[PDB]
DNA sequence: GAGGCCGCCTGC
DNA sequence: GCAGGCGGCCTC
């Protein structure tokens, strides 16, 4: 009801005296005091914030800064969130005092001196430990900022945070050069965090400016011709236009230009550095001279050309800044130099437009002069084959003794490629209770790890439960597979390591409604963990495949949370959404290209095109490459020391049946079993394929062309599935046209990969007939090797994979692409310097 | 055995 | 509307 100032105002401003106390209602209230407000905009019951400041205002009005809290509920957590908690957020407005509605308790918990140990009345009282990002989801260490003499009045750590970051990313002048008649010219700039100047080199989108030589529009393909539905009386199924794995729709990579001159104009006096122009010599691409993609396939993916072709564009247009260096200019090797950081470009010639030749570049192209990290010890649960801790050791973040594998071959394996680390094949349940149990050893007697030997803690649980293909997923076998999880984080919680990842499918996100997420999101947060989640697409980091997977990343107290890796590559936009929607809120990560990337995307030519041809059922484990790498892909997998052998280039041995079908799927880019003929075909021996049958309407389909039904089986009518129905070794197979309209057509089943695309998701069993169905050769009649499966993961040619040939192909699918692994890696390392 | 057969699927 | 996709289960 009444207000009155409690004592005597500090730091007296213009227009404002601040207090540090008042009087509400005979409550004494004080600056970091805590308080409740009614909100009118609500759907949500409550508010609670510190006041931050207290001043009266020259309007007369009694003001105080509120510092909002979030309720667990408003975060991803949701209602699994405890009720007592709260996070800090960048939420904070001037408000009347009139609307506090009461003084509320609040608790700050901080990680105990001992954290790294641990894990083995009052109507009510919060807490907080964490600071909320809502927008990427991130729960993070509490700001270490203090208030100071002129702070302590105001201070706002929300407040802060914003200043901060709206200086850091608005466009700032940093020196000047010269004025003539209102345009001046700049010898440097800076926006988001990055310096930009004269001679730096530049990320523009490719639609910034285009080049001298143009692309050619000419005529699109006509139609070919009617199809024959007699022969090819399934192709009607085909009316989408889709073609999975299509690179057609791909952007193009940054365009990169080089800084020759940079100037903006003038407002009220000053310069004006919200409009700031920079004028580039453009560099090509080899795929953007006459050369074009075909003349390109075997160029560095880091390779530019000069040009003196230049172009003005808006520096609010700059995508970053990138190393372009003059190979000869180089005090090391090509390779030394792209392989010693990011964003790394060289040029060898120049590309005049005009001549269309490759020239010495002219001297102005020419550059002036024209701390040992320890590795984290680290355990990897569900290890597989290795491919995430190959991923981390390129990374050289990890060091990985102690890998848990259950399943021999592939523990085995990852012993084949890991010398140092002690591979346990037990049920990880039963490691964990010997090591709990006070257990030295095994019965083995390999050493277990102990709390503070695992600085690192990493895992692939099994997917299958959650993977989107299980149908099902709600029985016994799917759910034992899905408490592993909680195993996992039983893991986290006794050995408490600096840095925890935790992968899976994307639908790991969606599953049971996002429970599953929003429980071990919550289970980390109790445990006092900085953590979030995220959708990487590997494709994005140099595999020609579409893979995308889930990634939980858990940070120790006093560490910082690393944030996931920015693309590299360009990718089909559709195979990108990475989005996820948990309780009608959408998450993304802190990813900021959205469409375009340094390299240009890494292609199924890319991958095999140096594999030498092989029939179904090749058996040779070990036969010479007869070849030289024929990519920048291929020269990075197999190495640059002589190795003349080409291991696991076998493939699975398809039946007679199985082998004709192969070989009458059509190579162009989106065949399969939809083009195949509807014909006989004589098999192994005295064994005959005979053409498929149609004695059904299909309601749905109707009548073809040549007046055929469409149906192979009484459902077609919508009458019950009749036994006998069902035809056996036919070319067309019977199930496909039989369950085809709930399926979108078995779209991909006998499919094709096309040279200029991408691999559909690479899975533990190559099978035509199979969900993901287009593991066919681009060319050869015969599915995919288990070293091309290899080469879609980007494992290097020298990882060993140990057993027969679906053991092998099962620990390649099972894996995470090391050059995810590497990229995440990378990340990791950012957070252990500083 | 590994291949024929497959969800009142999910998700934007 | 239609495209995704470390699949499981039952047996030629
Ligand atoms: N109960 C259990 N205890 C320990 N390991 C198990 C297990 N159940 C399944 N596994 C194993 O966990 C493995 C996960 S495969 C993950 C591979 C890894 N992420 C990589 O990059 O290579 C499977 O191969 C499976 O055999
Ligand atoms: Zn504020
Ligand atoms: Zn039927």
């Amino acid at each position: 009801d009444r207000i009155s100032w409690l004592g005597q105002p500090m730091k007296i401003e213009e227009n404002r005296t601040y207090y540090q106390k008042v009087s509400i209602d005979e409550e004494m209230l004080e600056v970091g005091d805590c308080v409740s407000v009614i909100p009118d905009d609500s759907s949500k019951p409550l508010y609670l914030a510190r006041v931050t400041a207290l001043w009266e205002d020259k309007n007369g009005q009694m003001m105080f800064h509120a510092h909002w809290f979030c309720a667990g509920t408003d975060t991803v957590l949701g209602a699994t969130s405890d009720p007592l908690e709260l996070f800090l957020v960048g939420e904070c407005e001037n408000m009347q005092l009139s609307y506090i509605h009461s003084k509320v308790k609040v608790i700050y918990k901080a990680p105990s001196e001992n954290w790294a140990m641990e894990g083995g009345e009052d109507g009510k009282t919060y807490f907080f430990q964490l600071w909320y990002n809502q927008e990427y989801a991130r729960f993070e260490s509490p700001p270490k900022t203090q208030p100071t003499e002129d702070n302590k009045h105001k201070f706002c750590l929300s407040c802060i945070r914003l200043a901060e970051l709206r200086q850091k990313e608005m466009p700032k002048v940093l020196e000047q050069i010269e004025e003539v008649d209102g345009r001046v010219y700049c010898s440097s700039i800076t926006k988001n965090g990055v310096v930009y100047r004269l001679g730096d080199s530049v990320y523009l989108p490719p639609e910034a400016f285009t080049f001298n030589i143009k692309v050619a529009s000419p005529v699109k393909r006509p139609k070919k011709d009617p199809v024959n539905e007699t022969l090819y009386p399934e192709h009607y199924r085909k009316y989408s236009d889709y073609i999975k794995g299509s690179n057609l729709d791909a952007p193009e990579p940054y365009r990169i230009g080089r800084i020759k001159e940079i100037h903006c104009g003038k407002k009220k006096g000053k310069v004006n550095e919200a409009d700031i122009k920079l004028r580039l010599y453009k560099f090509y691409r080899p795929e953007n001279t006459h050369r074009s993609y075909n003349g390109s396939y075997h160029t560095d993916i880091n390779m530019l050309y000069w040009s003196d072709e230049e172009a003005v564009v808006n520096f609010s247009d700059v995508q970053g800044r990138c190393t372009v260096e003059y190979g000869e200019d180089l005090l090391e090797s090509i390779q030394d130099y792209s392989q010693g950081g990011p964003d790394r470009f060289y040029f060898l010639e120049a590309y005049n437009s005009k001549t269309k030749n490759f020239e010495d570049p002219p001297n102005h192209a020419r550059s002036p002069g024209n701390i040992k990290l320890p590795k984290l010890r680290t355990l990897d649960v569900f290890s597989g084959c290795g491919g995430l801790s190959e991923g981390f050791h390129q990374a050289g973040i990890s060091e990985t003794l102690w890998a848990i594998e259950m399943w021999d071959p592939a523990a085995q394996a990852f012993r084949l490629n890991n010398p140092g680390t002690t591979v346990f094949t037990e049920d990880c349940n039963v490691l964990l209770k010997l090591v709990m149990a006070g257990e030295v050893t095994n019965s083995l007697g390999q050493r277990l790890p102990q709390k503070g030997d695992v600085e690192m803690l990493c895992g692939g649980p099994p997917c299958q439960g959650f993977s989107g293909m299980n149908r099902f997923n709600s029985r016994t076998y799917s759910k034992f597979k899905n408490s592993l999880v909680v195993s996992f984080l039983s893991y986290c919680d006794y050995y408490r390591p600096r840095f925890f990842l935790l992968e899976n499918v994307r639908n790991f996100v969606s599953y049971r409604r996002s429970m599953v997420l929003k429980l071990t999101l919550r289970c980390l947060v109790r445990m006092g963990y900085q953590c979030t989640f995220g959708v990487l697409q590997a494709g994005q980091y140099g595999v020609a495949q579409t893979r995308r997977r889930a990634i939980i990343l858990a940070a120790a107290p006093g560490e910082k949370l690393p944030l996931f890796p920015e693309p590299l590559h360009v990718f089909a936009p559709r195979a990108c959404q990475l989005s996820v929607v948990v309780d009608d809120k959408k998450f993304v990560s802190n990813i900021t290209r959205l469409s375009s990337g340094p390299f240009r995307t890494i292609t199924v030519r890319d991958t095999m095109s140096d594999l030498p041809e092989i029939q179904n059922g090749a058996s040779n484990s070990e036969i010479p490459y007869n070849g030289e790498p024929l990519s920048w892909f291929q020269r990075q997998l197999r190495g640059s020391h002589y190795q003349p052998i080409l291991r696991d280039h076998i493939c699975k041995d398809m039946s007679p049946l199985v082998a004709a079908r192969m070989r009458h799927i059509p190579l162009f880019p989106g065949s399969d079993w939809r083009d195949l003929p509807n014909i006989q075909v004589r098999l192994g021996d005295g064994v005959i394929a005979h053409k498929l049958q149609y004695t059904f309407h299909d309601v749905k389909n109707g009548y073809s062309s040549t007046g055929a039904l469409r149906g192979v089986c009484s459902c077609a009518e919508g009458k019950a599935c009749d036994p006998e129905s069902r035809q056996f070794s036919t070319l067309i197979p019977w199930c496909l046209p039989h369950t085809g309209n709930r399926h979108n057509h078995w779209a991909g089943l006998y499919g094709r990969l096309e040279w200029d695309g991408f691999f559909s998701t690479t899975v533990t069993n190559p099978e035509p007939m199979g969900k993901q169905g287009r593991v066919l050769h681009p060319e050869q009649h015969r599915v995919v090797s288990v070293r091309e499966c290899a080469r879609s993961q980007g494992f290097p040619d020298s990882y060993r994979f140990f057993g027969n040939i679906l053991d092998r192909h099962r620990q390649v699918g099972n894996a995470v692409p090391p050059p995810l692994a590497k990229a995440i890696g990378l990340e990791i390392k950012l957070c252990l310097l500083s």
